[PDB]
């Protein structure tokens, strides 16, 4: 033992690698895809189950169905499923030597991680492992140590303040609007131009196109009337069957539901007023800071444009006379890996690990206790 | 017990042989004469009764019956004696010791099926027997496992879409037009040319003429306007009593009728619209590889400049931006046996029989539950 | 111009008149005699070729030939003789004035119509002429616009289904069984009584036996069993030389060739089972307004008794619960002709005529084009 | 002007009457005919296409396309000649002095609607009209203001609820499976009995057959095993030709597919998951009202016991603790049009219009602004 898995099981896409490296060996969308027809071939109860890209490369026979909704696992076998597919098809790693890091969001039912944890010991006997929190594995990466990080990934959207190395629960921010709510709202605003995805495959083709035609616009009625001319904005997209589909302003109204969430009918705020009203819930001296980092992660934070338009946005509502900064490194994709990679190769961290025998004697609550 | 019969029982001829060969050690016609005249002689009393080619040798005196009309059995006792031909004087086989492997068409009658079970186990006793699907064992001869198959025959033409390993039966697309629908057809068309045939004699003579002179061209109206200086197309056939028929433009008007059932009082579409409305009937991801995989089989596929047509003429109707390919192997015509001889020869199937005993205590109801 | 003349060539009896009148002024014979003995008196080269009734009034010492079989025009020389003898010896009235209407069974051979457009625009030039089908005329008699019309005449008997106004050409059904093919089986069945007629002169007093004495019976073999008391069955013909012949129960057997052909060594179905398979191969919905309207038409349906039959024994096929109508009109024999003094003294059809420049331009097909 | 039109064109029924009246004068299959076979006699131009019953009283001789499919107008020619035949062949009623009030489903293309209005003014210059939402004019009907209201006519089945006269749009429930694809898997599941429906003619017949044996079974598999005893539930019908054909267990499975939609290969829910899934997207407090007023409209809503499946399978779903209540009004088949004669009668919706000079300085786009 020298090395440690670290294995972000994201809602929506399941990033694995080893402490040290500086990018993830295994990214794979965390999916399980179960045959829905008859199979007339020899090949009858061969792979009665597929998962990972094979669950996305044959999704043309299969229901797919995502484990994790919303950062909570709601199909614990499936999890299974893809954990055993992570460690000994894609790393091809003995889980028995290495200590593996798992992360989940804040806010989650504490039932969550403690089946977690039981089933990271009692299944694959890892000696020892920890879970950490999103949002502040991407402070590692960032090389900070104060900010409040905006974590949107596919199932939830966190707004987590950090000043000097201490953090503020009682103004974390949870929201349940991501990725997944979007695609379903690009399938939606899609068939008043006629087109109509209903399968789970299709879902897998709404998200391609919105991964690569949408856009966050700057200002929303001004591009709303800019499309009414509705030819200097509209993209034509290449469906797998050879069909082309011709999007256009729903280019930038489906991430206008991240600032609007009652295009979907939820009576929130945007990741706007989300972020703001949590900086105003901090103490009135760190309020300083907060507003000079704003870190995002997450895929759905890679939208064309959307930091620019929180940063326009917020400075709307913070007073007028210090400044906003929101930091997007590159690479904020995997920004949530790359931090764990890092606190699991510091040699400060070797002795916050819960081994083995820590967790027979103490039960499955001993990993509520890891600085909460 | 070591070898297993295959025995494909089309709507017009038989081929049947041994698991394992590639090739049926019997093909002969599915035909039952009777004699309709006196018989003056004294073998008065002698062969009452005609199958196969004494039916076709001596049918100037007979009165010739398919017993097999659109892949349903219409005559069970004909049926009966075509099999007691088969097993006995064909192959020359006692069938108590062999298994036997049945085909049939989809969309066929429920009762069909179980007549047959109930005839092969309770007349020749055989020990096992399977009854498989015609367009499935049309890729066991490809070696592949994708793939729309076009099965055009002598009484049924089906499509039949199969992923990997997987059938789509919502998509399986049966029309009741094929060979013996255009040698009626070419009977009518030759009138205009004086030529009267309307003896069942004379329909074999028809169906000669049509299978050696017959093709499809390329571009109907181009075809048929090139036939005005009608010396270029026109050839000639002779008759059995040395007679010679002049046929021009039939030869392509009489195969034309796949392409425009219309031509014959059908209200349907051609086997070129068939075959793309059930490519559009299939899920969207796997609607890509059945354009690259469009397997042809039957003798009614044997025109020649068929698979040209097919693949000029769905690529009109598919997207301009991928590939059609038809593949038209060069024994077609067997490939619905030889996949026969390849399934009843894995090991793997050695067990998905359907034993004598098995069939004894589930009835004749046993045969649907086989993968359907 | 103001008068069209209506020509119906049977393959037997010619019937030519005027259109607008109710009845034909020319009804004659379509026979062509020519002397077969020496002529030892001064009219050696008179009258070499005799056509019309002069043909049958001199029948003792000719040949007699009929150009028409099976509706089929095979001697072309003598069929311009009786075209000649009917406008200037029998209607007296020039061809060149009036525009005339030709008849010829459906499924006829292609270059039949277009020799007869040939003759008779190159030889008697008339200024327009139009070519109907003699299924369709029998209806505008009995002012019908739905039937099947079964048209029994001379050389040959087809049944024609007629929605309204609406052919279905895929059901048409003709059969070489007719009135010419009855007097030839009359003349062998009559060997067995003794009386052997040979020449053609006396199979035109085997005609007019048929004509006479015959009739169909209800049911064949009661009929045939009260034939044994052949005393109130048999009836007494006298022949033109004073003999007198005795025939009994070949009254009612030469009109089942109709109902039985293989009483001629025929392979088909009586005209019974062709009109029935003829109603089951149109749509599902037009098939019960074709069961009540069974018109039939031409000279082989005056046998006293047929339409009883055919309307006894269609209802033993049709299914039991809708009702069988034979429309069997007291002037059928004309049917087809007064159908063509009405179709040809419309107004609305006088924009259908092929005139002699638009057959210049067009050549001799431009007769397959009208409503084919 | 002083009464309104109400014209609800369904997908596959046009009902069209006068607002004020509590039934509509005007009841026919949405359908255009076109003649495909040849036409002999004189009406040859004559009603070279057939709309309403025609098109259904003469069917037996035309191809039969419905203009309108999901509730999207696919065929805008044969639109314009239904409502030309609704307004003057139909009511007899001069577009011109009536405002009228047209109906369309949820979630449609936007081109659609706007298409309808541009036609209703540039072609039948109706001087007001206005386009309601299907399934609210279905609360109008009941006298309600809350609800849910599962709409399934013949070509789109939506759920949509509605609180106290407020929509919840987010939660609205669009499904493409409605009565014309119930009529096509019977016509695909009639074949295993060897009846086979092919024509467009006999989809009508296969359209009555599931209007008058077709029910819904209170348990499917219960159902499915008494149908084995197979002689307490088969009923007989009877083909327009006279043939009776013995539908059995098909009585029952063709209406599964509302609540088994993978019987035609459909990746969704079944409406009674598709209507709890919609109520469970609507508001927690609301939650309880909607429970307790489910109305169902449409024919597709007409099968005998489908009121009782739907209570007895929501309420497996729902809590336990409360009462499900299905409102099926014994007139439901015309709820949407009793709805349109109410809405339009209000004197506070006589200023709702959109008036043609409205329509002129506003565009076609001035429909979409009508409470959407
Ligand atoms: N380039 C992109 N633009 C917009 N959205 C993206 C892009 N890439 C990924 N996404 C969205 O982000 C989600 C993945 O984000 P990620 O942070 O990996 O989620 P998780 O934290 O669950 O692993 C996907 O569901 C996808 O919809
Ligand atoms: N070379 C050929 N060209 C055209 N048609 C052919 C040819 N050979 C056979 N056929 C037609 O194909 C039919 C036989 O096809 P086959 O697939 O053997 O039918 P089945 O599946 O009923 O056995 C015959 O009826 C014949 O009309
Ligand atoms: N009264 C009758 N009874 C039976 N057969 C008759 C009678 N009159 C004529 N025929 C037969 O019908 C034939 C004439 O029918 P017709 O319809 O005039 O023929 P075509 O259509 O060729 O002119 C004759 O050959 C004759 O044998
Ligand atoms: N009594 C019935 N039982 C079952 N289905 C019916 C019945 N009556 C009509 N239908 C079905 O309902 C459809 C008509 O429903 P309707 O609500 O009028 O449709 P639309 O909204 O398109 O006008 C028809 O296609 C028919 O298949
Ligand atoms: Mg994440
Ligand atoms: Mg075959
Ligand atoms: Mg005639
Ligand atoms: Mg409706």
């Amino acid at each position: 033992e020298t090395t440690a898995l670290v294995c972000d099981n994201g809602s929506g896409l399941v990033k694995a690698g080893f402490a040290g490296d500086d990018a993830p060996r295994a990214v794979f969308p965390s999916i399980v895809g179960r045959p829905r027809h008859q199979g007339v071939m020899v090949g009858m109860g061969q792979k009665d189950s597929y998962v990972g890209d094979e669950a996305q490369s044959k999704r043309g026979i299969l229901t797919l169905k995502y484990p994790i909704e919303h950062g909570i696992i709601t199909n614990w076998d499936d999890m299974e499923k893809i954990w055993h597919h992570t460690f000994y098809n894609e790393l091809r790693v003995a889980p028995e030597e290495h200590p593996t890091l798992l992360t989940e969001a804040p806010l989650n039912p504490k039932a969550n991680r403690e089946k977690m944890t039981q089933i990271m010991f009692e299944t694959f006997n890892v000696p020892a492992m920890y879970v950490a929190i999103q949002a502040v594995l991407s402070l590692y990466a960032s090389g900070r140590t104060t900010g409040i990080v905006l974590d949107s990934g596919d199932g939830v959207t966190h707004n987590v303040p950090i000043y000097e190395g201490y953090a503020l629960p009682h103004a974390i921010m949870r929201l349940d609007l991501a990725g997944r709510d979007l695609t379903d709202y690009l399938m939606k605003i899609l068939t008043e131009r006629g087109y109509s995805f209903v399968t789970t495959a299709e879902r897998e083709i709404v998200r391609d196109i919105k991964e690569k035609l949408c856009y966050v616009a700057l200002d929303f009625e001004n591009e709303m009337a800019t499309a009414a001319s509705s030819s200097s904005l509209e993209k034509s997209y290449e469906l797998p069957d050879g069909q082309v589909i011709t999007i256009g302003n729903e280019r930038f109204r489906c991430p206008e539901t991240l600032f609007q969430p009652s295009f979907i009918g939820m009576e929130s705020a945007g990741i706007h007023e989300t972020t703001y009203n949590s900086i105003m819930k901090c103490d009135i001296d760190i309020r300083k800071d907060l507003y000079a980092n704003n870190v995002m992660s997450g895929g759905t934070t890679m939208y064309p444009g959307i930091a620019d338009r929180m940063q326009k946005e917020i400075t709307a509502l913070a007073p007028s006379t210090m400044k906003i900064k929101i930091i997007a490194p590159p690479e904020r994709k995997y920004s949530v890996w790359i931090g764990g990679s890092i606190l699991a190769s510091l040699s400060t961290f070797q002795q916050m690990w819960i081994t083995k025998q820590e967790y027979d004697e103490a039960g499955p609550s001993i990993v509520h206790r890891k600085c909460f």
